[PDB]
């Protein structure tokens, strides 16, 4: 079981077909808790991103960009849509589990 | 149910939550036959994927553009793009692919 953070969810994500997907949309305290770890694996690029859920969430993640290839029991964590004012200003957060 | 044709699968499509959708890589044979018929909805709104689809299936669908909500039971079938267009087709760059919603 791997997990990781992304911007979106594409279709080529998934490595083996057919595959079932379960997709929940999830509140910010849900989606803040299961990102703060060490396992969770970061694929979101741009920096106003990493700031706004680093200021949400308290966390501290760094801009890294990867090509994510999900399997069988992998989950996904989605924020869609700076300065602490800003980013409290619309936005959702989704959890995506693949079997 | 309803029947739709896109060139990608997007969260916002989903209407209710939480949702369960089986995905599928399909070749083209499955794809053209699964669009070649007469209550699908078409969501593309560029010409180049349009003609492309036509050319590749023998459909004659227009530049048709909609906001896809799916619900239960519905399904998508996909274009999914990873002169531009034909390079990324014959790139391996295309692929099709069966959305089925619960």
């Amino acid at each position: 079981n791997k997990v990781y953070l992304a911007n979106a969810f594409s279709i080529n994500m998934l490595t083996k077909f057919p595959t079932k997907v379960v997709i929940d949309k999830i509140d910010r305290l849900e989606f803040c808790e299961n990102i703060d770890n060490e396992d969770i694996i970061n694929s979101i690029g741009h920096d106003s991103t990493i700031q706004l859920i680093n200021s949400l969430c308290g966390t501290t993640f760094q801009k890294n960009r990867v090509e994510i290839k999900l399997e069988k029991e992998d989950k996904l964590y989605v924020v869609q849509i700076l300065t602490l004012e800003e980013i409290l200003k619309k936005v959702q957060f989704f959890e995506i589990i693949v079997d």
